[PDB]
């Protein structure tokens, strides 16, 4: 078939369902974590590969464990 | 909170260890060096998503599965 997600897919799927469980805007988010909405939306639709220390900050930002992000992107993966 | 590359790099290594899988012969099927692997396992390195997927696919490891190990190690909640 057409190509398995990747795992930056899927962490950038979870990222966005926290964000948007969160009401909280690209913009918002971006100034958050320090990185710019562009950087963000790439990461959020797979297309960036984060630092486990910037995810981290992405994260925290969002008031969410890393733990909890990976998961939800396992849900993703097929 | 652990980091994630710390997290995946010990999951790796859980799913090595229960295939009875030596570092070498799975450095060697995903065409890396062990010292590399070993790198990995440890969190030395990020994991990309593209070499998780070809580790795993070394393994016979759905990277789903990974994931999840990987998350569980990691909770402090």
């Amino acid at each position: 078939k057409a190509p398995e997600p990747l795992l930056r897919e899927a962490l950038g799927a979870a990222l966005r369902s926290f964000r948007a469980d969160k009401g909280v805007t690209l913009r918002e988010l971006a100034e958050a974590s320090r990185v710019s909405p562009g950087y963000l939306s790439e990461l959020e639709r797979g297309r960036k590969e984060v630092s486990s220390e910037l995810l981290a900050s992405v994260c925290h930002a969002l008031g969410a464990s890393v733990a909890d992000v990976l998961i939800e992107a396992a849900g993703s993966m097929a």
